[PDB]
């Protein structure tokens, strides 16, 4: 990963989130939503890089893409049905994890 691309791709997803009238192009964006999530995962966020190596949170920093990817997965479960409307509605609720976590963890 790099980080910086990983975070927007997030974002993107999420705008695409606000246009897809439809449960495809919401499915489509938010598959690319999951991918950037994953990469990620397997970066380190500078919010926490003068951690302590082995801070069982730094480790565990994980808790926020476990706890999103979780309600993307719950999301996709909406418009994937065809709840493509409760899909857009949830990704509101994407916006604390992005919010709120940021202030721990941004
Ligand atoms: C829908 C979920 C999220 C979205 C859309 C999002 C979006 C973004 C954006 C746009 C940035 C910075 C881009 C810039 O200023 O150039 C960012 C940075 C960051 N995010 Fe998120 N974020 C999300 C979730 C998370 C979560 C849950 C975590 C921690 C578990 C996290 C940790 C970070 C970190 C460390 C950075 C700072 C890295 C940097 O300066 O680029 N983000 N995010």
């Amino acid at each position: 990963a790099d980080l910086e691309d990983n975070m927007e791709t997030l974002n993107d997803n999420l705008k695409v989130i606000e246009k897809a009238d439809n449960a495809a192009q919401v499915k489509d964006a938010l598959t690319k939503m999951r991918a950037a999530a994953l990469d990620a995962q397997k970066a380190t966020p500078p919010k926490l890089e003068d951690k302590s190596p082995d801070s069982p949170e730094m480790k565990d920093f994980r808790h926020g893409f476990d706890i999103l990817v979780g309600q993307i997965d719950d999301a996709l479960k909406l418009a994937n049905e065809g709840k493509v409307k409760e899909a857009q509605a949830a990704a509101e609720q994407l916006k604390t994890t992005r919010n709120a976590y940021h202030q721990k963890y941004r």
